[PDB]
């Protein structure tokens, strides 16, 4: 039967039924619908009519304009019944304030549907499902919060940045250190949580959120990847992390709590290394994973080639041409292309 | 319990109720008030407050605003719960409409007490008592349709009189015909049904009907005594009719239709309906002449009528 | 008592009386709410009838369905009077206008407790806090006003860098003058002001100021440490200043008004040098006290010892390894650690 998530989705604007619900609202008319038709729904309506119709949403309108409730088909493609009596157990506990929607949440925990109120004093739309209780919100409101968080995500994306420049610089001198590492592992983090918080406001708008969904891809593209880069580089396993390893890491990142993600050991735990406040300033040394994906035109399959070959950053960067083309898979063509991508990376820093 | 009639007489015009629910028509609010409290109403009240107040209309008003109902005590003196959620049992059958309505009804079964809905959108106020319901009517309408009633009733008394008097021209000359009695007789059944109207409005005029009772009592006055002269003198059974016998045919009257109102006349006197029937010539006992039983019974007849009447 | 931004922050977004005060204005009833109960509040109470039920968003809007004012407990969590008329003393002095106001202010000064009045012909919310008014604002509102002041505070940010590097560049050359220092204390003042503006602004937004916190939070943070350290370096007494003498400057610099501080003899008063032309053009010399706070785990205590034996930068840098072990209280270790971290100031620039 639905859950609340998705009868939200089945209001989300452009779908028939949010159609309905903005022209009942525009009416100021209030409105009592059930999403769905069985026998325990039957139970508790008295009186009204019974009819079979199409849903439209001027059907809908209308029919809300009676007292009563309107009952839908649980495929939600029918209009099943208009001016009904819900009787819901009056010992069903309901929190709701008033005849209309009390009844309402009675009705959602008897049958299992969703039901719906809609204020006509308030112009505010409730949806009840088994216990729980969503209000919608005109995607004006939802997309103003959205773009707060956007603007918050556009300062954690260039924080983001300078601290990923400033351990690219440290890799290449060969100072890193754990608290280097998890600098960026936080600000990776901060990104994606955010970005969390944008799709679920995403969602809830439907089709008014197409537009904040490509502008909230084109900001979150390639912290997915930066995020299993990182793990590749920094984790204690001794050989290089396996995948499921990796996917292991990044589980535990999520089970992190917010507070927790303001705690470098905490991370630290997660990678594997202790969680002393000294550990933080123990040198570490990159595997080269992220260094070769800023070389252009550079595959991660031949990455991951080189990378478990020499093992470490700096044997990378001593290698020769030579070197580099004597692991299997690695042309002569990409030996080069390697190679001088990283003494590039030597001189600029 | 109190009766349906009962709880009319409570919210009539005069009362503190009416004044209430006056005031709550005039702000179009609507309302669902309960008149009188005990565990079986708390059984079905829901959420709400408790407050203990004094009765007043203006505060009744005041309370009403809010969603829900509001309950009062038994007495109705003190207002006692505002805001509250009625949940009777929805077992309970009921033919209105809404929820408002059907709960009201409902639960004026389900606790025994009176309970009232004023509709915001029709501004009627419905009393519901055990299954019974009554809507109250402005104390305006129920004015003027009472006073086109009473206009009619001096009319039929009127035209009563005129008759009458030519009823007992005839019991001179001895030559009644049965005709000339039964219409007679239907102008007093006409007053009577009228009176009884009437009566019905000016109870629910309260203070209202105060001048409408007087006018009301006026004409009818002497209705029921003429009713009992006119069957005690032209009763079919030859024998006087005893004071039980004349209850019994007056009782016999009311239950004919207003259509009926010669030949139907004429048989529940005991005369054969025949229309050949009612053209059979009658002669009157006496009993009007009288008032204008004893005496009666020696002479058997107004035609009968010093020491002859000393010697009974 | 409550003061007026501690009403504001109890009639914010989030809260459960902004919950029933939205509602009272979709109903356009209008309301008169007292937000406290005690033996003052019914003296000026009148009638009405006494309830004792729990606080909610729903019932307050139904009790503000009825003519005259509802009470609540001083600590919110309670509605204890409904219907009730306020008799508040006619000679305490109000600007407000109408029976409905004035009672509402004037209520507010008798009791000493915040007093809400809802106009149901304007449809604004008024919340009198001891002879202060507070009308709340749509967060969509507040939200463009703090956006746009936030905006400043990224412009203002930018520039009270670039002239801290050209100051700390001077210190090196030993060229400052007083004006660059007012320079940079104009600058940030600035930020400190309009930081104050969003966070007021934060806090009436409640709920719907959460992602503006984290904004605000990132431009200032560093902004208290710095007027501290600058009012320790640069201040006119020949003593090295005080904590509470540096509070009492910070609290003159407070005192001056926006206009004021675009004057830079102004704050030159502040710190107490001359307020001539002259003044402007003299050369100042650091205390030194900023250099020594970026040195690593460098408590005060060394570096107020340290300050007061050379008494400025320039005398710091001078300083061999064996001068800054000759200071009593001062450790070999902590004098080399000292003299390393000077020698980083010629690294910076
Ligand atoms: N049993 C009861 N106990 C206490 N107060 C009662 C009551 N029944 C009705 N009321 C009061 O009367 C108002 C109007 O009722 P009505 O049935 O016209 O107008 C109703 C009806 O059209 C519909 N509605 C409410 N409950 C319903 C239910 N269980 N089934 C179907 N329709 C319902 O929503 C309208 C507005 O509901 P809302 O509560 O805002 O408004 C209700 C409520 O304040
Ligand atoms: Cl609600
Ligand atoms: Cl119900
Ligand atoms: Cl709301």
């Amino acid at each position: 039967r639905p859950t609340l998530r998705e009868a939200v989705a089945r209001l989300a604007p452009g779908t028939g039924l949010r159609d309905g619900l903005e022209r009942i609202l525009r009416g100021r008319t209030g409105a009592l619908i059930v999403l769905g038709h069985d026998e325990n729904v039957e139970a508790i309506c008295d009186g009204g009519f019974s009819l079979d119709v199409r849903y439209a949403a001027t059907r809908l309108r209308e029919l809300c304009k009676m007292d009563g409730a309107v009952v839908l088909s649980t495929d939600g493609s029918r209009i099943v019944r208009a001016n009904v009596q819900l009787v819901p157990d009056p010992s069903i506990p309901t929190d709701e304030s008033g005849t209309r929607h009390r009844s309402a949440e009675r009705a959602a925990i008897q049958t299992g549907y969703p039901v719906i109120s809609v204020s006509h004093s308030m112009n505010i739309v409730t949806v009840y499902v088994r216990g729980e209780r969503h209000v919608l919100t005109d995607s004006a409101t939802i997309l103003s919060r959205a773009n707060q968080a956007i603007a918050t995500l556009e300062r954690y994306k260039t924080r983001l940045d300078e601290v990923s420049r400033q351990l690219s610089r440290a890799e290449i001198e060969d100072f890193v250190t754990l608290r280097d590492v998890m600098t960026v592992v936080q600000r990776l983090e901060l990104v994606r949580r955010i970005g969390l918080v944008i799709d679920y406001d995403v969602v809830e708008l439907g089709t008014d959120g197409r537009q904040l969904r490509l502008q909230l891809d084109e900001l979150l593209g390639g912290n997915d990847t930066a995020r299993e880069l990182i793990v590749r580089d920094y984790h204690a396993n001794p050989e290089p992390p396996s995948t499921g390893q990796i996917n292991a890491t990044l589980d535990e990142l999520d089970a992190l709590s917010d507070g927790d993600l303001l705690d470098f050991t905490a991370l630290a735990k997660v990678f594997g290394y202790p969680t002393t406040t000294e550990a933080q300033d123990s040198t570490l040394s990159p595997r080269g994973y992220r260094a070769m994906a800023g070389i252009p035109r550079l595959q991660f399959a031949h990455a991951d080639l080189l990378v478990r070959a020499f093992g470490t950053l700096q044997g990378l960067l001593a290698a020769s041409a030579g070197d580099l083309q004597s692991v299997d898979g690695i042309g002569a063509m990409w030996a080069r292309h390697v190679r001088e991508g990283l003494s590039q990376l030597a001189e600029s820093t």
